[PDB]
This record gives structure tokens, C-alpha cells and sequence, in this order.
């Protein structure tokens, strides 16, 4: 079952920041009740190690049961590039299951920050919509975030990363707001970590003109 | 039992959309055995046998496979009314046939609002610049957006792909690149928006220095 195994990379937040710690995750669906203890080995630039945390069978709602393995990884590890090998041995089954996961390769390039304040034909509705435009990084892994007054947002959604014409990436993450708030002066910030920032980090704020 | 191997592709949302243009569904198998017989397609449109599609001669692959390729032109209508578009794909090698199906997205059309967004201010030091079409609460994410200036199409701009709103409808963004001489120069530029639920499925935006 080739398409029972998936490897998750670790979060664009985690990697970037010395407080947190990042993790490479295997996760391996579909395991009978019958089949014997699922075994996974991990590698590291094809060097295995032996640091994994692998969870207990875990018995699920549709009667299989899921085994979830998580190594930790070093942030300068994934960041410098090295590949990540999960290799799953379910003995009730012919083949073993390799997944490989690894930074996408190539010079990493800055992002560019633009906030944009609604279109004015928007000033019309009951809520507007607050634009922050990412453009211009590489690789693709970033981390994009809004704020008010110290206070998290409750309501916005962020584009997929998509190819630009230059090789690099761009996405869009839109705020959604009342125009009341808005109109109060109140301060927005969109906030956006990647690997090729100065202190992984940057900020662009927004409000009323 | 080749099953996976049969794929079935809608028409460009822009080919439904615009009468003089032409929208193609496309049934594509793959894997094909230089052992097999020939590869045979039946379609139909709401279960009913038509006989109008197009299919190609066998391509070879470069894994020693061919692809075989059938088109079959539909009224525009008819897609947007909601017909069904069956591909049966038959092969003596193979025990039984394989079909496939599809039709256009169902749910209540919503119509999109659209609105141009200026380079942020910061942008401005830059020798290119970002104009911005937002398209939001449409549905279904069938959608086409393009730009022009001067009646002309513009060649630099990505546009990203439908994404879920928290209401049920969808958004996106297109991302215009122009040199900022261009914008400087008082130059207007359009963002145009085809879909469904659009009067005469067209709609646009422009976007000039202010
Ligand atoms: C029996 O039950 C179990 C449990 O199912 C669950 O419970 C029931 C009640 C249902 O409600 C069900 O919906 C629930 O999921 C079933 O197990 C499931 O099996 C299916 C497959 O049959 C799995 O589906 C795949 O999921 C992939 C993504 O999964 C994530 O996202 C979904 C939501 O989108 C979540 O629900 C998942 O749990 C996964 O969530 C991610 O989990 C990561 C690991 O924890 C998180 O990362 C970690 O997070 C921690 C902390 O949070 C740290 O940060 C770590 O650092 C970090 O690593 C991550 O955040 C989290 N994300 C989200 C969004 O939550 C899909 O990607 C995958 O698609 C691929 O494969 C398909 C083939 O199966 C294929 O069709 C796709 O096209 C895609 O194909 C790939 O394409 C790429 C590139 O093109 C190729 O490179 C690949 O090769 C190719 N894939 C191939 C060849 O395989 C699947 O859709 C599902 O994940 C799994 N659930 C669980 C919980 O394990 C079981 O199937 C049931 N049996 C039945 C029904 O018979
Ligand atoms: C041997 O080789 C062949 C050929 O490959 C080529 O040669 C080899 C040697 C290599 O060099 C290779 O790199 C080369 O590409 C291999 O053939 C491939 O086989 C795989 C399957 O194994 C196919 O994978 C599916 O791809 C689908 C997407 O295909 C499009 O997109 C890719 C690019 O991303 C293109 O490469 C394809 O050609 C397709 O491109 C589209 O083509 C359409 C038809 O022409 C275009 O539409 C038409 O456009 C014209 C204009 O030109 C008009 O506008 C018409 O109106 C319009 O109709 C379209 O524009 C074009 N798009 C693009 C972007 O180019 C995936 O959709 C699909 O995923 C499904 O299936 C998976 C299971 O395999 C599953 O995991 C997925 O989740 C998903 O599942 C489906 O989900 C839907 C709903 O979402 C369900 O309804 C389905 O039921 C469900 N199906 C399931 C579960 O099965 C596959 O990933 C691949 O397409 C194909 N390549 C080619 C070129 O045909 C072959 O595999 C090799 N054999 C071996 C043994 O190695």
C-alpha cells in the first residue's frame, strides 16, 4: 500500500524560530487488527537514526487502526537542506514503504510586503476586505499572519502560494473587517516569517488614511 | 481494472462562458499496452449514445505506453445547464469497460464582486509594479480573469486559484506586473472577470494612477 504512508514536512513557523521545535511526521493508515507491530526506520541524508518518537496503534473510528511516528529535527538541518527518509515495514504486506521529504532546493529570495487598503467601491459594504500581498520569495515556505492591538484577527484567509513569472512565489492573504472598525483608525498588521528575512520576521501595518 | 488509468477533463470555464468559443470535454487514457487492441470510446450526454467526438491517434510514451486521447465538443448550454458527459472506455484486453462521468459544479450560483487595488505606496520605489484584481463571493469556483490595456491583452499576470471563503463562496486574486513607468504615465489598465452568474457572464474593473 504505497498510498497508505504519508510524510508531513514541519511548520514554516517552527523552523524559523529558535523557541519552537520542528518535526518531520509519518503517518501510516489502513494497519489491520491482525498485522503485527508496524516497524519504521528514518534516515537522514541516508544516515538512519534512531531519535524517532513512533505512537502506539492507535484504533480509529472505521476499525483499522493508524501508527503516527514523529522524528525532530534540527532547525538548521531542514533549513541547510537535508533529506528526510520514513521507511514503514508492515510485515502482512509484500514491500516496504519509503517517503523522502527535503527543502525545496534553489537560492532563497526575499519576500516583498504590500498591505493594500480596500478598493474604494468596497467602502460600500458592511465589512471590507484588507489585502497583504507576498510577493517575490523562495522556497515556497512561509508563515503569514494578521493582528490588531496586540490581538490576533478572527477572520481571514490566505492564498496558496503560486508560481510567479521570475521562478519566484507570490500569494495574497486577505483580512476580512467591519467598516466600522475600519473606519475608527484602528491599526492592522500583517506579519510574515520566511527564511529569507532579517530575523526570519517582518511586519506592514494598515489603516484608515 | 484500468480503472485509474482513464482520466476525463471538463472544459476552460471561458470556453463555456463565451458563445464563440469552444468547449471541449476530454477523455484521456493512459497505460496503454503496445499488446492491446485498439482502444474504443462511446460517449453520451445524460445516458443518451452521441457521435460527434474526435479522437486522436495513439501517442507513444517514453515508459513504452501509449495515450490515447477522445474530444468531444459540447453546446455551451448544455454544460451550463448541468448535462451529464459520459466516457466509456472499452479494450478487449480488459475484462469489463471503464466510465467515467462529469458535469459542471451544482449549488446556487452566487455572482462575483470585483474590485482593483493600486500598488501599495511601498511598492512605489520599484521599477515593477503589482496591480491587484480581487474577485470574491462566487460560486461554483468555475471562473476566468484576464487583463488588458489599450484593448490589448497584457502578458504579465498569474492569478491564483479559487479559494473557500468562511461563507461558502469563493475568492481569489490576479496579480497584473507592470513596469512602473508605464503606471506613471497615466496609463489604464483593465481586469476582467467571466463568469456564470455575471450578466452576460462578463463583467471588468479598471485601474488607473491617481
Ligand atoms: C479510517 O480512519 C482513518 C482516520 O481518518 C479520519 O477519521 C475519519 C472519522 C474521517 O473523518 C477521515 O476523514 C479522517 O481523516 C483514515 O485515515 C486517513 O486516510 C486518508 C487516506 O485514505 C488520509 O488522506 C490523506 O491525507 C493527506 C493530508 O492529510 C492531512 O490533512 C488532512 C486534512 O486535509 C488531515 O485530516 C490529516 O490528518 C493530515 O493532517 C495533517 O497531519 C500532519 C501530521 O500530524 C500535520 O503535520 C504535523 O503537525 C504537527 C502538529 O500539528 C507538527 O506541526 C508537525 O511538524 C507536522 O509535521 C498537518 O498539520 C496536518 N494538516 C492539516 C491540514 O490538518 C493528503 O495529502 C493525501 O492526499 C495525497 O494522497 C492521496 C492518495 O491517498 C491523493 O489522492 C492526493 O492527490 C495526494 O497525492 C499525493 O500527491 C503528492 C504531490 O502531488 C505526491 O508527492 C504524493 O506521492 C501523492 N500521494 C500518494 C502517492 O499517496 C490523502 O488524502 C488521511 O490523512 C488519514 N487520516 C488520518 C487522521 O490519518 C483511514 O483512511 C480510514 N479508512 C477508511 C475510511 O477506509
Ligand atoms: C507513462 O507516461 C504517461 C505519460 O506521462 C508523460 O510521459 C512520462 C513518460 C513522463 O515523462 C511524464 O512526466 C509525462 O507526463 C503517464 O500518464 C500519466 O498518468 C497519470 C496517472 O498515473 C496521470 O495523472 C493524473 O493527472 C491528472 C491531471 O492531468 C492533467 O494535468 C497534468 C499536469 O499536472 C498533465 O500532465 C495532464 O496531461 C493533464 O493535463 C490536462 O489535460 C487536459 C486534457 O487534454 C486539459 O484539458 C483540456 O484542455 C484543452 C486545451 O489544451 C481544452 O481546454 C479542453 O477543453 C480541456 O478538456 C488540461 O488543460 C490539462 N491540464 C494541465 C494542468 O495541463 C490528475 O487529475 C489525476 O489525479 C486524479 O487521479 C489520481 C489517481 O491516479 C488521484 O490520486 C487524484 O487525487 C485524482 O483523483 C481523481 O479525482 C477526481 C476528482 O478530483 C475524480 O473525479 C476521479 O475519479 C479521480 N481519479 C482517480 C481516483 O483515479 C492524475 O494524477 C497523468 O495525467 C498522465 N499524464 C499524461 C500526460 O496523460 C503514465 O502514468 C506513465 N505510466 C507509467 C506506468 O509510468
Amino acid at each position: 500500500g504505497a498510498s497508505s504512508v504519508f510524510l508531513f514536512p514541519p511548520k514554516p513557523k517552527d523552523t524559523l524560530m529558535i523557541s519552537r521545535t520542528p518535526e518531520v511526521t509519518c503517518v501510516v493508515v489502513d494497519v489491520s487488527a491482525e498485522d503485527p507491530e508496524v516497524k519504521f526506520n528514518w534516515y537522514v541524508d541516508g544516515v538512519e537514526v534512531h531519535n524517532a518518537k513512533t505512537k502506539p496503534r492507535e484504533e480509529q473510528y472505521n476499525s483499522t487502526y493508524r501508527v503516527v511516528s514523529v522524528l525532530t529535527v534540527l532547525h538548521q538541518d531542514w533549513l541547510n537542506g537535508k533529506e528526510y527518509k520514513c521507511k514503514v515495514s508492515n510485515k502482512a504486506l509484500p514491500s516496504s514503504i519509503e517517503k523522502t521529504i527535503s527543502k525545496a532546493k534553489g537560492q532563497p529570495r526575499e519576500p516583498q510586503v504590500y498591505t493594500l487598503p480596500p478598493s474604494r467601491d468596497e467602502l460600500t459594504k458592511n465589512q471590507v476586505s484588507l489585502t497583504c500581498l507576498v510577493k517575490g520569495f523562495y522556497p515556497s515556505d512561509i508563515a503569514v499572519e494578521w493582528e490588531s492591538n496586540g490581538q490576533p484577527e478572527n477572520n481571514y484567509k490566505t492564498t496558496p502560494p503560486v508560481l510567479d513569472s521570475d521562478g519566484s512565489f507570490f500569494l495574497y492573504s486577505k483580512l476580512t473587517v467591519d467598516k466600522s472598525r475600519w473606519q475608527q483608525g484602528n491599526v492592522f498588521s500583517c506579519s510574515v516569517m520566511h527564511e529569507a528575512l532579517h530575523n526570519h520576521y517582518t511586519q506592514k501595518s494598515l489603516s484608515l488614511s
